[PDB]
């Protein structure tokens, strides 16, 4: 599973030819970036199957909430998002393996597809939020596609820290595992690499027990603290 | 002067009649508010003048750069504004004069005409900073109209505080003045007072000696880091 300090970076295997286009067709996200990013979004449940295999089935498409208390900046709020097109499920089914996802009990993931968008004298922000957990047990980040992009550097932190212990550019193929509850993180903008157009495009899976479940009338009415 | 808590509540006299209508032909902020929020944005120097008053000069127009030190959302970039299209400086000069402004050397001041709208289930961010300081010597934040909303609650901080000590829903002709050095602040998002449309139109005005000033070449190094 994860490393001693929590988090490990992988590679991934090659994609299915469909995914990297799919990005080009992501509407703007309306609630964060300030029209640098892009987004769509589904939510699935892990259930233990048969063999050491583990099964995927997309939930009902919900609007994404989330806490104020992990996510300043577009937390408490009902974000209504379109549902993800292509089949993430291979990809993620890597970092269930790397992470040896606990098998006594079924989970829920929300898979966030996203793309930053930088141009000269406008840096993309990938955590506007600073520095963060995002409120869940696991979370998988994997860098799909980067273009004309500097920046863009993950950094991991452990609480109350004033400085990043560990960080990284994660590059086209990679993705990053963490232990979202005893490290936070952030990540360095996105910046035009010429002083033109680019785009870093990316897969965020955050991983929950399906008894904490982030999907409902229950979690939704937390979230939006009603 | 002001209190000696660091701020004051001021009433503002009546405003000239093309000032509430002027809100209508702000447009979107690209920068911050996710959509929700429009502005013009210009810049003056203060001179202290003849028998106790205070000239007003617009200087040339320019990109607004603040440090990402102070907002962690929109510093650090160049924000590409247009300029104000009314006179605000009746109504400035009476935050001169509840200040009582050191006249011993010129100053500086950022003005920023924002509407922020609300509407049913999504809320209108007025500080995304969080709690913050705006980087100046004095603030004043003055209440121009507000139309079907609530929440909108300033709340004044004691520096490193987790809670506030002061706490009050500023109304259409009212204005705070603020030690921006002594306090910092936030207010509470605002909301859509019955499900539909509602707005709330304000001018901010930052102060800072002609000596400090937020504006030139070498300001907009140091907020870029350039
Ligand atoms: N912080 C990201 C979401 C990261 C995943 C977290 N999750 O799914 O609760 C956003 O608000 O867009
Ligand atoms: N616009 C000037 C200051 C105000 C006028 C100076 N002046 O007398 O030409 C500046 O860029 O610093
Ligand atoms: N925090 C506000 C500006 C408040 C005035 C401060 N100033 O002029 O640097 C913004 O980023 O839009
Ligand atoms: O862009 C990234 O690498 C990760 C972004 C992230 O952590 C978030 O959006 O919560
Ligand atoms: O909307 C307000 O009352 C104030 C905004 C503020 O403090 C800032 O924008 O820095
Ligand atoms: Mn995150």
């Amino acid at each position: 599973p994860l490393g001693t300090e929590g988090f490990t970076v992988i590679d991934l295997p090659e994609v299915a030819p469909d995914i990297l286009p799919s990005y080009d067709r992501c509407p703007v996200d309306d609630y964060m970036g300030n029209g640098t990013r892009f987004k769509r979004f589904s939510q699935y449940k892990l259930t233990p199957a048969e063999d050491d295999t583990w099964s995927f089935k997309r939930l009902p498409h919900r609007d994404y909430t989330t806490y104020k208390k992990f996510n300043p900046v577009g937390g408490g709020i009902r974000r209504v998002y379109e549902p993800i097109e292509v089949d993430f499920t291979p990809l993620i089914s890597e970092g269930i393996r790397e992470l040896g996802l606990d098998r006594s009990e079924p989970w829920q993931i929300n898979v966030h597809q996203n793309r930053t968008r930088a141009d000269g004298g406008r840096p993309g922000p990938l955590t506007p939020e600073g520095v963060h957990h995002d409120g869940h047990e696991f979370v998988m980040i994997a860098i799909l596609n980067k273009v004309n992009v500097a920046g863009g550097t993950t950094r991991l932190w452990k609480p109350g820290a004033d400085a990043p212990f560990w960080s990284g550019t994660l590059e086209a193929g990679q993705a990053v595992l963490l232990d979202d509850r005893g490290l936070a993180h952030d990540v360095t903008d996105v910046l035009s690499a010429d002083g033109g157009p680019g785009h870093r495009d990316i897969v965020i899976i955050a991983f929950s027990r399906w008894a904490e479940k982030w999907y409902g009338d229950e979690h939704d009415a937390a979230a939006l603290e009603e």
